[PDB]
């Protein structure tokens, strides 16, 4: 059978929130079958668990924030991107703070941190979101869609309007996550980064962990690391943002200018929806139309 992954290990890791600036200590942990992804804050006293599901997003302005009550995990599509991208059903997030660490601006840090630990199967049959009617939402000139495929793939389309320019799919049948997309990189411009840090926000951004564009050209020293980064890394983040459903996805997601706002009201859409999907189990991994890298 395809069965359930947790962390073999336990992974820590110190870093600084994007938009609070502030350090932060992460501790993923093992979690038993059917948990899920649950962030927990443990500066607080009692500590405070969150689910990574969709039901607990509370804002979508430039990130994906978890919410119960007053509390917040902010920015958490980066590290779900790393786990669903790796197969990782069950494991505790734990933050010392109210934001996931940033690292570089990729899934790239978490996925050799994730990989160094080592995944454990569980005996439990992975079960799996499959999309069987098209869903879409729309909001203006943004889209965004499932449509049932047999396996999993990811289109995108952005329209900046901007001299350093796109689009691209990805089909996990061929792609890597881990070669393709992991590493694609948090952008922003420099317009926008004034505006949000004078509404107290992208505080701690800068050109390690993330690509710096000015009305040209990206200031980084270094670079791109692939000539598309920007639309791969919204896939990065879509993959992340489809994650809060708490299964992979046997389905096709198409975003058109879509960000971590319109990508929730699809998940909200979806799952109000139950004659669009159903949750499946595989086996016999033989017959599947997925697979994943050994663990
Ligand atoms: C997080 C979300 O998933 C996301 N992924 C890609 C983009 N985004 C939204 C976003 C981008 C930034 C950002 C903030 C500050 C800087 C910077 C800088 C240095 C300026 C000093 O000159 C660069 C970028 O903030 N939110
Ligand atoms: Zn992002």
């Amino acid at each position: 059978m395809i069965k359930q992954r947790t962390l073999k290990n336990i992974i820590r890791a110190t870093g600084v929130g994007l938009h609070s600036g502030e350090k932060v200590y992460l501790t993923l942990k093992p979690a038993p079958v059917d948990t899920g992804i649950v962030f927990s804050r443990t500066d607080l006293d009692p500590v405070v668990e969150i689910p990574a599901r969709a039901e607990n997003v509370g804002e979508t302005t430039m990130s994906t924030t978890l919410v119960k009550g007053d509390v917040k995990v902010d920015t958490v599509e980066h590290l779900l991107s790393a786990m669903a991208g790796l197969g990782i059903d069950n494991a505790y997030v734990e933050l010392s703070a109210s934001e996931v660490p940033i690292m570089d601006g990729s899934a790239g840090p978490f996925v050799f941190l994730i990989q160094s630990a080592g995944l454990q199967e569980q005996e439990a049959a992975k079960k799996f979101i499959r999309i069987k009617r098209e869903v879409s939402v729309e909001e203006g000139d943004k889209r965004a869609v499932f449509v049932p495929f047999d396996g999993f793939k990811v289109s995108f389309e952005i329209d900046f309007d901007h001299p350093v320019f796109q689009q691209a799919s990805v089909d996990f049948s061929s792609t890597s996550f881990v070669k393709e997309v992991s590493r694609a990189r948090t952008f922003g411009f420099m317009r926008d980064i004034e505006y949000l840090r004078s509404q107290n926000l992208a505080l701690g951004g800068s050109v390690e962990n993330a690509i710096v564009v000015d009305e040209n050209r990206v200031l980084n020293e270094d670079g791109l690391r692939y000539e598309d980064e920007f639309v791969k890394h919204k896939i990065l983040d879509a993959i992340g943002d489809l994650y809060l459903l708490g299964n992979s996805l046997i389905g096709e997601f198409r975003g058109f200018k879509s960000g971590h706002a319109l990508n929730n009201q699809l998940l909200r859409t979806l799952i109000a929806d139950k004659d669009a999907w159903e949750v499946v189990t595989f086996e016999d991994a033989r017959t599947a139309p997925i697979s994943y890298m050994r663990p």
